[PDB]
Order: structure tokens, then C-alpha cells, then sequence
């Protein structure tokens, strides 16, 4: 009964916010905690190369990496690209064999554990029709080579993809889900920012908009019991901020976490109420609006315990492989307090 537990290190270029999160993990760190992965990446190029984001010869990545060992855990560096840099570099069988090798000599002067690739849309789809043009095949020939070269030196290889919902978003079709999970250990399907910074006030992930791209995923032939699921620990803070050129009404928002919410909804007095997405969602996604100072109407959706248990069954469900949360960053004292023994009753 024991499930994939995926946290995302999000301390950036911060030795001390690395260190700070490890410090936020209860009791035995394997009951709630499989993977870690620090996102060490400071620049991607053209030609391949990768830059991370402390010195040359700095002693953090080794340094980090045993700390994370030493309390059981292993350590996948986060890889993340997107836009047109990232374009070039698949397109280029010489720049694909570049980063792979930089991969290489990273887990070599690092120890860790493997590598998680997160390379996010906007993506080369090339002609709308055609579902097979585009960088499409260059990323399935990028992850192949990686997972060879990788499990050559006994290393794991997880990939998160975007969340796609129907064949008519054109705009994904970089990612050939059925080849991909071929390729990998473990595939994330990043299921959160269904409502995002500049959109209009929602849920970031309503239960059955994650239940719906699942389906999706499956339909695509992919073995479920290699994908994880996504989550998210921050919450949003949607204002109207103006208009555009046309007059129209325009959004902009600060993520925050559980905590924040909660303080925010007690400071304004505001009742925290569940919204239901649909007749197809039980428990829903906490949410409350409220009046600043200056006569601002605030609105906002976030994740607590309740809506988190709820998400989190999806897992039985489909017979997921677990989870992996973004991230932990959005999680102080008081939200683990309550989060971790939550994440130790599905994940086991
Ligand atoms: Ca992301
Ligand atoms: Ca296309
Ligand atoms: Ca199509
Ligand atoms: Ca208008
Ligand atoms: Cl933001």
C-alpha cells in the first residue's frame, strides 16, 4: 500500500531556504517523503549547456544532497525550460547529446538519486492540423536517450507534462504522452494552475477538472500506475487590477499558502465557504471573499486539509502511483502540522 511521495525543493538560489524546508519534515522523513526535487537549474542554452545556480565548483549540491540522504530521502534535481530556447536545443541532435551530458556530470559530482524533467509549454506545435510536427518527436527522442543513458547508471527518471484535458488543445501536442511514459520511472501529470495569475478567480485544482485530464491520459494508453498526480499547497488572491486596451476588465492575483488564507479570512472576518465545481464534486475547494482598506473586493481559492484528503483519494481511484505537490515552499510550521499526517494516511 505504499504510494510515491514527490516533493518539490523550491529554494531557488537560496543554500539557506534549501535547508529551511528540510527542517519543516516531521518525525521520520521516509513516512512522508520518497523524492526530493531541488530545482538547482539557473540557466538552459542554446547549444545545450546547462548552468546552474550557485558557482562552478560550489559544494551546495553535494552538500544538500547528502543532507537529504542522511534523512532517508532521495534527491531529483529539477530541470525546468520552456519558449523558444528550449525549441532550438530539442531540435538539435547535438544539443540534445549536450544537456544529457550535463545531466550525467551533475548526478556524478552530486550523488543524487536522478533527474526530474520539467519542460512546460509554450512548445513548438507547428502546424495546428498536424499532431505529429512540431518538437514533438525531438522531446520523445530527448527523454529516450535520457532514460538510457540514465538507467545505465542505475538513476531514476521522472517527467512532468503539462495537464492536458481534450485532443482539441492543439497547443500540447509536444508532449506524446503514450511514448513519454515509456521513457520515464515515473510521470507527472501536473495537475494544478486550472485557474491561474491573470485569469479569473477559481480553484488552481477542482477535483473533477483533475479526474477529467486523468481520463485524458489514460485514454492516451499511458500505465497509470507510473503517473502522479499534481497538487497544489499555495492558494490565490485574485484582485480586478485594471483594464486593457479594449476597456476590459482585467485580473492579477499573489499566491500564498494555507496559513496566510486562514489569517487573511479571520483579519476580514470573511466565512470560509467550499465551492463545489460541478454536481460531480463532493467536497469542493475552500474559498471567501473579502473588502481591503482602500475599497479593493478580494477573492480567494485555495487548499486545505479537507479539499487536499478529498484530491488526494484520486490516487485509489486510478491506481496512481502518488503524488507530487507544488511545493513546499508554500509550507510553514502550522500548515505541516496537519499536512504531513495527511500525506502519510494516502501515501503510506
Ligand atoms: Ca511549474
Ligand atoms: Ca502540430
Ligand atoms: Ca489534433
Ligand atoms: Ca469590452
Ligand atoms: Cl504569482
Amino acid at each position: 500500500n505504499a504510494k510515491i511521495s514527490l516533493q518539490y525543493w523550491d529554494g531557488y538560489a537560496s543554500y539557506e531556504t534549501y535547508l529551511r524546508q528540510l527542517s519543516l519534515i516531521p518525525g521520520k522523513a521516509t513516512d512522508y517523503v520518497d523524492y526530493v526535487s531541488p530545482n538547482w537549474r539557473g540557466s538552459i542554452g542554446t547549444d545545450g549547456s546547462l548552468k546552474l545556480v550557485w558557482d562552478e565548483g560550489s559544494s551546495n549540491y553535494k552538500q544538500l544532497t547528502n543532507m537529504a540522504h542522511g534523512l532517508g530521502m532521495k534527491v531529483l534535481p529539477l530541470i525546468n525550460g520552456s519558449g523558444a530556447t528550449l525549441n532550438t536545443l530539442l531540435k538539435s541532435p547535438a544539443a540534445r547529446e549536450k544537456l544529457i551530458g550535463e545531466i550525467v556530470v551533475l548526478l556524478k559530482n552530486t550523488n543524487a538519486d536522478g533527474v526530474v524533467i520539467d519542460f512546460e509549454t509554450p512548445l513548438d506545435y507547428g502546424d495546428v492540423k498536424d499532431p505529429y510536427d512540431g518538437v514533438r518527436n525531438d522531446l520523445t527522442a530527448f527523454m529516450e536517450s535520457l532514460h538510457s543513458e540514465l538507467q545505465s547508471m542505475n538513476k531514476l527518471v521522472v517527467m512532468a507534462v503539462m495537464p492536458r484535458m481534450s485532443s482539441s488543445q492543439y497547443w500540447l501536442d509536444a508532449y506524446d504522452y503514450e511514448a513519454l511514459s515509456h521513457a520515464v520511472d515515473y510521470l507527472h501529470v501536473m495537475t494544478y494552475d486550472h485557474h491561474y495569475r491573470t485569469s479569473a478567480p477559481g480553484p488552481i485544482a477542482p477535483y473533477p477538472w483533475i479526474k477529467q485530464v486523468l481520463t485524458y491520459i489514460q485514454g492516451q494508453g499511458v500505465d497509470m500506475s507510473k503517473v502522479l498526480m499534481g497538487i497544489p499547497y499555495y492558494g490565490r488572491d485574485w484582485v480586478v487590477d485594471g483594464k486593457d486596451a479594449n476597456g476590459n476588465p482585467t485580473y492579477n492575483s499573489t499566491a500564498f499558502g494555507y496559513s496566510k488564507a486562514l489569517e487573511l479570512a479571520d483579519s476580514y472576518g470573511a466565512t470560509i465557504t467550499y465551492s463545489k465545481y460541478n454536481d460531480a464534486d463532493p467536497v469542493g475547494t475552500p474559498t471567501f471573499k473579502y473588502t481591503d482598506e482602500k475599497g479593493v473586493e478580494h477573492t480567494v481559492f485555495f487548499d486545505d486539509y479537507t479539499s487536499w484528503n478529498a484530491k488526494l483519494s484520486i490516487i485509489n481511484e486510478f491506481g496512481l502511483a502518488g503524488v507530487g505537490p507544488w511545493a513546499m515552499g508554500w509550507v510553514d510550521e502550522n500548515t505541516a502540522e496537519g499536512l504531513f499526517p495527511l500525506l502519510n494516511q494516502h501515501l503510506r
